[PDB]
């Protein structure tokens, strides 16, 4: 029979030679098969396909190991979701806005833009080689693979409404934050004190208030007895912190933060904007850039720099 030589892969680094029957679909021979994101499972090999690399599902022990070592996941549908998203993100545009790689608007991708812009302003190293490799290229302007990966890891399809706080959570889970530590103390006038220690992702994220200073002074939270307890920051050790809260009018002053995310909309429909504090305040809305000395808007996430902090409260 007529045949061509193609290479299969799961990480696009380790190739596996294959002789394919041109009279059979790639699916009949390899299972679900993708070419640069396009699903060729039901397609038959072309002559132009000779020597090209195709993605396939891990169908043998060797591919299973290569897939995990690269992506750090054994979700059976991961590759399918990564390839489906890549077919869209590879068409997106990734301009350099104020020295940072952004994303031109498309398919409700605003949350990915501000997520990507935030990454380029905080110290963070990913663990999965897939994210390492893709993030390095996103920084250089080719973020199509990185975005497809963020969609795949976060179990989001192109066009789906996404949450920045949730998205950052997944990415931080795939990053080295083992050196991060946080100590809190909850004071209830009826139940006394109660210190708590957090590590890793839970050490750099808080949901309730946007102000890092107010976190140090104290924030009101419900106690089981019915009173309102006061939780404040005892000790922090991390290169950054993420403060989040439900969208609410909030003033971002120049020089008091690294960057933030604005959200306009509701739980079913909205748009994200990015605000970064450099020589002045810049608002990056995908490919759009505006500046101002003062900013006030519906802020939902604020990122601050950090190294080591210890409270003076006693
Ligand atoms: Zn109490």
């Amino acid at each position: 029979v007529r045949t061509i030589k193609v290479f299969t892969t799961v990480d696009n680094i380790n190739l596996h030679t294959q002789v394919v029957d041109m009279s059979m679909t790639y699916g009949q021979q390899f299972g679900p098969t993708y070419l640069d994101g396009a699903d060729v499972t039901k397609i038959k090999p072309h002559n132009s396909h000779e020597g090209k690399t195709f993605y396939v599902l891990p169908n043998d022990d060797t591919l299973r190991v290569e897939a995990f070592e690269y992506y750090h996941t054994t979700d059976p549908s991961f590759l399918g979701r990564y390839m489906s998203a890549l077919n869209h993100t590879k068409k997106w545009k990734y301009p350099q806005v104020n020295g940072l790689t952004s994303i031109k608007w498309a398919d409700n991708n605003s949350y990915l833009a501000t997520a990507l812009l935030t990454l380029q302003q905080i110290e963070l190293k990913f663990n999965p080689p897939a994210l390492q490799d893709a993030y390095y290229r996103a920084r250089a302007g080719e973020a199509a693979n990185f975005c497809a990966l963020i969609l795949a890891y976060c179990n989001k399809t192109v066009g789906e409404l996404g949450d920045v706080r949730e998205t950052m959570s997944y990415l931080f889970q795939h990053a080295n934050l083992d050196s991060c530590k946080r100590v809190l103390n909850v004071v209830c006038k009826t139940c006394g004190q109660q210190q708590t220690t957090l590590k890793g992702v839970e050490a750099v994220m808080y949901m309730g208030t946007l102000s890092y200073e107010q976190f140090k002074k104290g924030v009101q939270i419900p106690c089981t007895c019915g009173k309102q307890a006061t939780k404040y920051l005892v000790q922090q050790e991390s290169p950054f912190v993420m403060m989040s809260a439900p969208p609410a009018q909030y003033e971002l002053k120049h020089g008091t933060f690294t960057c933030a995310s604005e959200y306009t909309g509701n739980y079913q429909c909205g748009h994200y904007k990015h605000i970064t504090s450099k020589e002045t305040l810049y608002c990056i809305d995908g490919a759009l850039l505006t500046k101002s000395s003062e900013y006030k808007g519906p802020i939902t996430d604020v990122f601050y720099k950090e190294n080591s902090y210890t409270t003076t409260i006693k």
